[PDB]
């Protein structure tokens, strides 16, 4: 869907900064420092759910660029198994917040976030 | 959800990129340069509908900046009426993509990018 590879990096960079705003915001209440409602997280995590499987189709072929490291391209199955194990995990925070379980939120939470920052340690510029 | 102003900006300019990659990837489609696959264009739709929902509470008070006419904020009611507008749009659209028909759809297509085009004539800083 992209004229040019700069139109795929400006779309990744759109996609992944509205997951970590629908991700991080949920940290106070992880936390308890902000109330657990728990309709309100479900909605949330449906959001990040849609919202979690959009920025990978956006590193086709050819779109080299951003704070992409080449690596995603040349180690192709080990890009898309770090995809798949975040959205996977995503799946996990889905089931806990369909659940309305905070105990189960918190832990799902948390594997969310290693898988977050496990593909940014390997793929992601410094 | 956001620290500071700015952050609200970040957001609402991610999401509104978003989803004009997700109703403009569909260009094709509608003009008939690019095949008609129902299913696909059903779930692109889903996409576009999860994230036509999003920009809106990114404006809230206080979060003036970007291109945003102060307007949206002095006149709340008329910037709400056009975002309920264009999102009722986008119900029309999803109705026409979840029938499966083209001219339907091409229909609702050109009636979303009207309200899109309405809500920057009066709201966007050009
Ligand atoms: C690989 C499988 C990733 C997973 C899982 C997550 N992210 Fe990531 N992210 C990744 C890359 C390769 C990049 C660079 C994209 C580019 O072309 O520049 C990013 C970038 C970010 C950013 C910065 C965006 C910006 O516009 O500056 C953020 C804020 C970010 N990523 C957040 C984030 C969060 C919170 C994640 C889990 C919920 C997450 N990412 C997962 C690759 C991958
Ligand atoms: C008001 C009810 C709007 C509707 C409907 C749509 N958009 Fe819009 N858009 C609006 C504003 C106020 C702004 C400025 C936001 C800011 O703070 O800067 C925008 C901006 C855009 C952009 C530019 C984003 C960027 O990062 O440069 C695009 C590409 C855009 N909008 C596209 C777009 C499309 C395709 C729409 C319908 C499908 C649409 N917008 C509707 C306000 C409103």
């Amino acid at each position: 869907q992209f004229a040019k590879p700069e139109d795929a990096v400006k779309y990744r960079q759109s996609a992944v900064t509205l997951m970590a705003s629908h991700f991080g915001r949920m940290t106070p209440v992880v936390k308890g420092q902000a109330p657990y409602d728990a309709a309100q997280i479900k909605a949330n995590v449906e959001v990040l759910k849609t919202l979690s499987a959009l920025p990978w189709a956006a590193f086709g072929p050819g779109t080299e660029g951003g704070d992409a490291r080449p690596e995603i391209w040349s180690d192709a199955a080990s890009f898309k198994q770090k995809q798949q194990a975040f959205q996977d995990n995503i799946v996990k925070l889905s089931a806990a917040a369909d659940a309305g379980d905070l105990d189960k939120l918190r832990a799902a939470f948390g594997d969310v976030g290693a898988s977050c920052k496990a593909c940014h340690d390997a793929y992601r510029k410094k």
